[PDB]
């Protein structure tokens, strides 16, 4: 049954660390391509499967080199990875999700053959950064057939995005540059009710917790990612009846359980 299912019967330390794939690297250069400033693409390998591929946002004056360690890890576990860097640093999120956009149909349409090889272009899924999980949150309202949306520590001056894609949101307690009462929580709370929706908020971090290898982030990212763009239950558990010490806020409409 399921013929996404890739990978072993998770365990929660195995979402802490790289995965059971092999990865490859590509760097997109900056000019090769239109619509977006290029980036990395993290994607498995020694394997003949295809995958789901995520196109990732980095956040406000940041590089993609900001997410490489999620990219790679995301890809460990089995995804078509592109990281993107932005045409500007200095790029808002509705410019980033544009780049986003830009950058799933270079996925599916202009990427090497040796990535193409590797991804099921069915099913595709966004993540983002700051101003890139505001991106994340445009793109999922301007195109519905993404099967996930992951923004993390997230930015965005509008607040309501009417989008049926299921959400996690990550938001770090301590966020100065994008608070969670302001930022994060709205757009959780703004979300459509019959939408699957997720709020995690990590005790303790600033806005940079994305920026680095975060074992709460690598959890519910991947899980996330798993159970929508692979339709893969074995990692409802982890979503479900959640009691986990790295949060200071859970919140869900239970309807991905
Ligand atoms: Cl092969
Ligand atoms: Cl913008
Ligand atoms: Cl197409
Ligand atoms: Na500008």
């Amino acid at each position: 049954s399921n013929p996404y299912q890739r990978g072993p019967n998770p365990t929660r330390s195995a979402l802490t660390a790289d995965g059971p794939f092999s990865v490859a690297t590509y760097t997109v250069s900056r000019l090769s391509v239109s619509g977006f400033g290029g980036g990395v693409i993290y994607y498995p390998t020694g394997t003949s499967y295809t995958f789901g591929g995520i196109a990732m946002s980095p956040g406000y004056t940041a590089d993609a080199s900001s997410l490489a360690w999620l990219g790679r890890r995301l890809a460990s576990h089995g995804f078509v990875v592109l990281v993107i860097n932005t045409n500007s640093r200095f790029d808002g999120p509705d410019s980033r999700a544009s780049q986003l956009s830009a950058a799933l149909n270079y996925l599916r349409t202009s990427s090497p053959s040796a990535v193409r090889a590797r991804l099921d272009a069915n099913r595709l899924a966004v993540a983002g950064h700051s101003m890139g999980g505001g991106g994340t949150l445009r793109i999922a309202e301007q195109n519905p057939s993404l099967k996930a949306a992951v923004p993390l520590t997230p930015w965005h001056t509008d607040k309501t995005f009417n989008t049926s894609v299921p959400v996690l949101i990550v938001g770090a307690e301590a966020d100065t540059v994008a608070p969670v009462s302001q930022h994060a929580i709205p757009f959780y709370q703004n979300l459509p009710s019959t939408t699957p929706k997720v709020y995690v908020e990590l005790c303790n971090a600033s806005h940079i917790a994305p920026n680095s290898n975060n074992a709460a982030i690598s959890v519910y990212t991947i899980s996330w990612m798993k159970l929508w763009v692979d339709n893969d239950t074995r990692y409802r558990k982890f979503l479900c009846n959640v009691n986990d010490p790295a949060l200071c806020d859970f919140r869900t409409n239970n309807r991905h359980c």
